[PDB]
């Protein structure tokens, strides 16, 4: 049926029409990929034969509803794709049992909020990624404060059109030393401000949005910070009101990746400079 790619290790599973999960498999697999499958459902111990399964590749398999206990046995999980999948409904406990899962891809998902995302047990996950999703919030849910191995969230692609103080406010009882935060290509048109004091960020990607300012001493408490995406936003360069971002922007071109232009001109943002 699969393709044996790595002897009682890994087999490619993809494109063969299968609506269960595969049984003629050594039950010693590590890595299993079941993309581009229409399983529809997923059960309780939907993976009960595979007590070794590090990695599971499950995009694109019409997947619409993942039960309480899906995977309860996997328990040595490092790795969980759900990429592409109709998810309409999921479980309270859909995810129980993922007690190793490092990496969690839920790209296409159709996920609205983070709220009744059952996540908040996966305190070994370290990148969540959910971009092109429908998510309207930036609001981190509490349990966010469990999740204190994460470093890469990725919530690009969304409908998120704010950053209020109070969204990150979970993020001052873990800590979290080296988190990557991606919320590029979002109809984000407003920051507030302080939106990220006390908080500590590698990396920040906010670009092609639509912002046009942002609040002055908005990236003050931020000397984590070694790369940020700004650019392709309709920046306001009238002064005074570019004044903080310019100085900015030129007093750290290196962090800085790609190029914030004004709109109107194409002006890079870091070169204007604002008249006392
Ligand atoms: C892939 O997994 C298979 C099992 O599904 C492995 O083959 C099996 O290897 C064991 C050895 O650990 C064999 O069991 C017994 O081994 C002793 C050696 O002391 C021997 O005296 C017995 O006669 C018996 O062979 C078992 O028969 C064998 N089964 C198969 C599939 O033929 C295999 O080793 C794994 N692939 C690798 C990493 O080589
Ligand atoms: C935090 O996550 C842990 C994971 O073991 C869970 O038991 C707990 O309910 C969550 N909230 C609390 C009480 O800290
Ligand atoms: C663990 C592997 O699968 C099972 C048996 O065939 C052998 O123990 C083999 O080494």
């Amino acid at each position: 049926p699969c393709v044996e790619v790595v002897p009682n290790i890994t087999y490619q599973c993809e494109e063969l029409n299968f609506y269960k999960i595969p049984d003629n498999l050594p039950f010693s697999t590590k890595n299993l990929d079941l993309s581009f499958n229409p399983l529809r459902h997923l059960g309780s111990y939907s993976f009960f034969s595979f007590p070794e399964l590090q990695v599971l590749d499950l995009s694109r398999c019409e997947i619409q509803t993942i039960e309480d206990g899906a995977y309860q046995s996997l328990s040595h999980l490092s790795t969980l794709i759900l990429t592409g999948n109709p998810i309409q409904s999921l479980a309270l406990g859909a995810f129980s049992g993922l007690s190793s899962l490092q990496k969690l891809v839920a790209v296409e998902t159709n996920l609205a909020s983070l709220e009744n995302f059952p996540i908040g047990h996966l305190k070994t996950l370290k990148e969540l990624n959910v971009a092109h999703n429908l998510i309207q919030s930036f609001k981190l849910p509490e349990y966010f404060s469990n999740l204190t191995n994460l470093e890469h969230l990725d919530l690009s692609s969304n409908k998120i059109q704010s950053i209020y103080c109070t969204d990150l406010r979970v993020l001052h009882q873990m800590p979290l030393l080296n988190l990557s935060l991606d919320l590029s290509l979002n109809p984000m048109n407003f920051i507030q401000p302080g939106a990220f004091k006390e908080i500590r960020l590698k990396e920040l990607a906010l670009d092609t949005n639509q912002l046009k300012s942002v609040p002055d001493g908005i990236f003050d408490r931020l000397t984590s910070l070694q790369k940020i995406w700004l650019h392709t936003n309709p920046w306001d360069c009238s002064c005074p009101r570019i004044d903080y971002l310019s100085r900015w922007l030129n007093k750290n071109s290196q962090k800085e990746q790609g190029s914030a232009k004004c709109s109107g001109s194409g002006k890079p943002v870091r070169s204007i400079i604002c008249p006392t």
